[PDB]
């Protein structure tokens, strides 16, 4: 293993500095012996997923905080964790020297790094692009004879996705989402602004747009890439808004319902891509449960919908119980999945705050809350950005867990990288959330899961300044005596047999 090289930029914590010859990494992962636990600790004071071990003891006395594992009490199974391969992320990554590129990709995708198993792939251009394009810009090509992948896919995204899959030990799931259709399919004839597909579901415009998904998956399959899932549209609500500044395509929930039922569902179902999952919504969770009721109460739409994708941007309006909780109660067999998050998109937020602990805590707080309300996965936005938070053709700059400094052939791993890795690295696909009961009221955020192999994982986040001693009881194994430092995040792992 190789430790964090810390650097301060005057914010609350440090970044870890990597370059062509050096990056912080782990040793090969294992469980310690039965009766021992592993702790990984990150702190605002500068610890970065530091590994320690302790004994699991037969007995416990005290009136301190006890968190009792409920291994019998089972909730959702995890799909996974990852980020987005936008044009901006791909340009930032490929601007590094080849050896620095490989250290960045290992940081995300390998067991020497944090074990990402999800990549979100935009279907052509979005705001995190430098060129505005679709795959079918030749007008009135309803046949899609002129559908093609440009160099943004064939030279940048696709080769990087192959290199990520080559570095991974866990199967990586690709997720595709479109921002805009070709402008000749749209009411407003522009990639942006208020506008929907022309006509109505079941017509030539909607059939063409559904066939465009199949053409996309056909083109990526020619490059030996297969998708786990697509979303029905990135942020369909955005295309309902006057002047929306970048690539969008407006659907009401009724329009999405009818488009899925008539066009996208049947077109995917009758293609070689029939196993590819379809996720609906791909938008702010305040739209639940209303969007889920509109789409999923129509059985002809419901039969094609695997899952509901959510974005975090208005989570402050949208209590998890009233949205995620209510949606799970009404549609328990339709998985909830978090498909886009980043800090820096509010007009008052600075784009990039190198070393921000607050932004790290925003990530881990969101992931825990999502996991506590049945969500099966969590997906970052841009995998890498430049120090301005770009490039972005409408200057909608944001933050990213990795910031590339091409003049120094350097990249910085921010607190958000480690906060996400406290989950991604230690919660493999198939992990099942289990109960975790507190003996008393407390300021911690915590979640417990069981690996498919039966081992235990617990993540504890302390967003307070105060150290909290605590005990974790696993009824079948014993007690972990520990302490959650102020402004810390821990992951605990142990064999149960
Ligand atoms: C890529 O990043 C690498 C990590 O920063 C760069 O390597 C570093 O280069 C600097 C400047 O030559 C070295 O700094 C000197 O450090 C020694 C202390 O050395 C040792 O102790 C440190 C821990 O404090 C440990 O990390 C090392 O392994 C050594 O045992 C001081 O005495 C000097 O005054 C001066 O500060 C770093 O030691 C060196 N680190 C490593 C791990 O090699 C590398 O140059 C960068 N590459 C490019 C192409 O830019
Ligand atoms: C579109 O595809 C057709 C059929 O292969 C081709 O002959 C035509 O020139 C293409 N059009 C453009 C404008 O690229
Ligand atoms: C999600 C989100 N609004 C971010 C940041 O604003 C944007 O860059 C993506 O296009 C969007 O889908
Ligand atoms: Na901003």
């Amino acid at each position: 293993a190789r430790p964090c090289i810390p650097k301060s930029f005057g914010y609350s914590s440090v970044v870890c500095v990597c370059n062509a010859t050096y990056c912080d990494s782990f040793d090969p992962p294992t469980f310690p012996a039965l009766g021992t636990f592993s702790r990984y600790e990150s702190t605002r004071s500068g610890r970065r997923m530091e590994l320690s071990m302790g004994p699991i003891q037969a007995n416990h006395t005290g009136t301190g905080l006890l968190l009792t594992l409920q291994p019998e009490q089972k909730f959702q199974k995890v799909k996974g964790f990852g980020g987005a391969m936008t044009d901006a992320a791909a340009l930032n990554i490929l601007a590094l020297s080849p050896p620095a590129q490989n250290l960045l990709l290992k940081s995300y995708f390998s067991e020497e790094g944090i074990g990402y198993n999800i990549i979100r792939v935009p279907m052509a251009s979005c705001d995190f692009s430098i060129r505005t394009y679709t795959y079918a810009d030749t007008p009135d090509d309803f046949q899609l004879h002129n559908f093609s992948l440009p160099e943004e896919d064939t030279k940048l995204k696709i080769p990087l996705i192959h290199r990520a899959l080559q570095l991974a030990q866990r199967p990586v799931s690709l997720l595709a989402s479109p921002w805009t259709s070709p402008t000749w399919l749209k009411t407003n004839g522009a990639v942006n602004g208020k506008g929907s597909l022309k006509g109505q579901p079941g017509d030539i415009y909607h059939q063409t747009w559904a066939r465009y998904f199949v053409k996309f998956l056909d083109a990526y399959a020619e490059h030996k890439l297969q998708f786990w899932a697509v979303t029905a549209e990135n942020e369909p609500s955005a295309g309902l808004l006057s002047g929306y500044p970048f690539q969008c395509l407006g659907f009401t929930p009724e329009h999405q319902r009818d488009f899925i039922a008539r066009d996208l569902g049947p077109t995917l179902a009758n293609s070689t891509h029939h196993n590819v999952r379809l996720l609906m919504l791909d938008d702010q969770r305040l739209l639940l449960p209303h969007w889920a009721k509109v789409v999923l109460t129509d059985p002809e739409a419901a039969k094609y919908v695997h899952g509901i994708a959510v974005h975090w941007y208005l989570d402050f309006l949208a209590p998890a119980k009233a949205t995620l909780g209510e949606t799970h109660r009404l549609f328990p067999n339709t998985m909830l999945f978090a498909s886009e998050a980043c800090v820096g998109s509010k007009f008052w937020e600075q784009s990039v705050r190198l070393g921000s602990w607050d932004r790290g805590m925003q990530y881990s707080h969101s992931i825990i809350t999502n996991l506590l309300y049945h969500v099966v996965g969590w997906t970052d936005w841009n995998l890498a950005l430049n120090p301005e938070g770009g490039p972005n053709w409408v200057r909608n700059f944001v933050d990213s867990p990795i910031i590339v400094d091409i003049t120094k052939d350097t990249f910085y791993k921010q607190p958000m990288f480690y906060h996400l890795g406290h989950f991604s690295k230690f919660i493999p696909e198939g992990s099942q959330r289990v109960g975790l009961v507190a003996s008393q009221k407390n300021d911690l955020d915590a979640v417990a899961l069981m690996h498919p192999d039966g081992s235990a994982v617990v993540v504890v986040l302390n967003r307070s300044s105060k150290d909290v001693p605590l005990t974790i009881k696993d009824p079948a194994v014993g007690f972990l005596e520990t302490i959650s430092p102020g402004y810390s995040i821990h992951t605990y792992l142990w064999r149960r047999q």
